[PDB]
């Protein structure tokens, strides 16, 4: 039996090191993985890998990491797949830690955007939770903190997060990680998974996959959204990405909107994640 070994990038960062049967699915993986997180609520999560393009791609649990994977490294990342619409209803603290952690990134990286006061009260749910109560002792008026709390780092957002860490006191970890996720759900993009396309006139678009449904971003104005309920159908053949949308009532016929990915590849992907978050939705 010849085992292949496996590193996977955690949520804080860290690296999970294992072997699996080389013929293993990706769900052997996954299973590991989890053990190891003591996660129990694992249908939110995943595995996701870097191609050639390093485009990141959801690890089917389903089929042979060896045909996902194909030339390239065992090298993973552990992430939130299905991003919950209600927190709150998780079972487990610790469903609600990986989801913070996940949250933080998505922040950081700007996957998420914040205003300043959001990224400030978001960043000071973390310190709460990371390190319990305020203390001076740590913090000068010079004081940066070593967490990461947005795409770009001012004074002034530090300044705000010890403002706002101050009114905490005596908050818990679990406790903290609740407020965060309160906050952090309501944002426009959460839990929003983007995709480039073009519209059938050629015009950049953005597709958004999420609980609710799809959005096309065609500017600053005119955002559709497409409640999963709306969505009859969808379909990709080579480049091409569609989605049937149901008629109005006492309208004849569902209408086609047609966009074009940019190879074969992306339109299959935004196909796989339109369906397993679809889904997710009729789950719910
Ligand atoms: F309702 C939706 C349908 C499809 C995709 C996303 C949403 N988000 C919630 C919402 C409702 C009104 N505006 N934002």
């Amino acid at each position: 039996p010849k085992s292949m070994q496996c590193k996977v990038i955690l949520l804080d960062g860290s690296e999970y090191t294992c072997d699996v049967e080389k013929r293993s699915r990706g769900q052997v993986l996954f299973d590991k993985v989890c053990e190891h997180l003591n996660l129990l609520e694992k249908d939110y999560f995943g595995l996701t890998y870097r191609d050639a393009e390093n485009q990141k791609n959801w690890l089917d649990p389903a089929k042979e990491i060896k045909k996902q994977v194909r030339s390239g490294a065992w090298h993973f990342s552990f992430n939130v797949k299905f991003y919950p619409p209600d927190p709150a209803q998780l079972s487990e603290d610790i469903t609600r830690y990986y989801l913070c952690l996940q949250l933080r990134d998505d922040i950081v990286s700007g996957r998420l955007p914040c205003s300043f006061v959001t990224l400030a009260l978001l960043g000071s749910y973390t310190v709460q939770s990371e390190l319990g109560d305020y203390d001076p002792d740590e913090c000068g008026s010079d004081y940066i903190s070593e967490f990461r709390f947005a795409p770009n780092h001012t004074k002034e957002l530090e300044d705000k997060v010890i403002e706002l860490h101050k009114s905490h006191r005596g908050m818990t970890p679990a406790e903290a990680e609740m407020h965060f996720l309160e906050n952090a759900k309501k944002l426009s993009m959460y839990g929003v998974d983007l995709h480039h396309a073009k519209d059938s006139e050629g015009v950049e678009i953005m597709l958004g996959v999420c609980a609710s449904g799809l959005l096309i971003y065609r500017d600053r104005l005119r955002i559709n959204r497409f409640a999963w309920p709306k969505v009859l159908k969808i379909s990709y053949k080579r480049n091409n990405f569609y989605i049937k949308i149901r008629p109005g009532e006492f309208e004849q016929f569902e209408s086609t909107i047609g966009f074009k990915l940019p190879n074969h590849r992306a339109a299959k992907r935004l196909w796989k994640v339109c369906v397993e978050h679809h889904t997710f939705f009729r789950l719910l």
